[PDB]
């Protein structure tokens, strides 16, 4: 089986230099963090979070949509995309998390923050919220880290994968093939990336080795309670356990329909109370083939949002 192209895209596209062009690098911590800010209408910030393979990048065409209301904020993760990389050379969940706590603290944030995650991203954004509950506006998640993995009743039985990826043979498939870059990126988008597009994603992990480290590290975070890593486990069960509880905090899921294990991450999802449900078409990645969908979705939400808050 076999992608096309869409034929529009190539009048639209952004390259991977025009959008790093368009983004600044600033210190944090140790490092730096590379990072998009559309700047006006600070009063608001949407902070958007990637997840594993990807980069601010992905967010290029969903985000116009949102600035005219909100200040858009978009890093690359450390160690991806073009930020720096993690002093001690380590990229778990919590290392994000220090890099990605230390940014904000210099970004001048409104009171209460809006977020929108994808993947890891989403696990990110839930970890802060849970840590800073007076800190949250709303938050939008998609293709989500929404609970812990604790059965197979929602999810398929991934457990040889897992086992895979957590060996040897999974560390040679990421660090010296770049599974998750080059098969599993273009298999999980619907449409066909032009080259420029894929060249974007390829260019943080272009060359073998420990650079590609962040996008072996991600998987090996999943939090299945039999066998993943129990810090992460624990994470996810106190956000999850809060997000159910948050009557009062407004949620946007965005459905990917047929989407990547979407089953599960729905159930999980509708445990959150408040949430308001819409649905793209797509697979995992679904900002590269609904963007302009999901950018008036989040800014409807948004609005609405900020006119019942008034
Ligand atoms: O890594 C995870 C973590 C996870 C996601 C959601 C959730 O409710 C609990 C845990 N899941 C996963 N599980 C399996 C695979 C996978 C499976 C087969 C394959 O060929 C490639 C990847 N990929 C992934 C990455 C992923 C999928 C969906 C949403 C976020 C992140």
């Amino acid at each position: 089986t076999s992608k096309v192209y869409d034929p529009e895209q190539r009048k639209r596209m952004i390259t991977g230099p025009q959008w790093w062009a368009r983004c600044k690098q600033m210190n944090v911590l140790d490092s730096f963090i590379n990072y998009y800010d559309s700047e006006k209408h600070a009063e608001n910030a949407v902070i958007f979070l990637h997840g594993n393979a990807t980069s601010s990048y992905l967010w290029r065409h969903v985000v116009p949509h949102i600035e005219p209301v909100a200040r858009c904020i978009i890093p690359d993760l450390i160690g991806m995309g073009k930020s720096g990389k993690s002093g001690n050379g380590s990229y778990r969940l919590l290392d994000h998390y220090k890099y990605l706590t230390a940014w904000f603290e210099l970004l001048n944030l409104p009171k209460k923050i809006i977020f929108v995650g994808h993947d890891f991203g989403a696990a990110l954004a839930f970890h802060y919220a849970y840590e800073h509950q007076d800190r949250i506006k709303a938050i939008v998640h998609m293709q989500s880290v929404v609970d812990v993995i604790e059965s197979w009743d929602e999810w398929p039985d991934i457990e040889e994968d897992i086992a895979l990826i957590k060996s040897e043979e999974g560390e040679k498939m990421v660090l010296e093939n770049n599974f998750f870059v080059e098969t599993v990126l273009p298999s999980k988008i619907m449409r066909k990336l032009e080259p420029e597009e894929f060249a974007a994603y390829l260019e943080p992990f272009k060359e073998k080795g420990e650079v590609r480290r962040p996008t072996l590290s991600w998987p090996r975070e999943i939090p299945l309670v039999k066998g993943g890593k129990p810090d992460v486990v624990q994470i996810v069960r106190n956000y999850n356990a809060y997000l159910r509880a948050s009557d009062d905090l407004p949620k946007l899921f965005i459905e990917s329909d047929p989407g990547f294990f979407s089953n599960a991450i729905v159930e999980g999802a509708k445990k959150f109370p408040n949430t308001e449900f819409v649905k793209v078409k797509g697979l995992h990645f679904l900002q590269e083939d609904a963007p302009d969908e999901m950018g008036k979705y989040i800014k409807s939400f948004v609005e609405r949002v900020l006119k019942n808050e008034q």
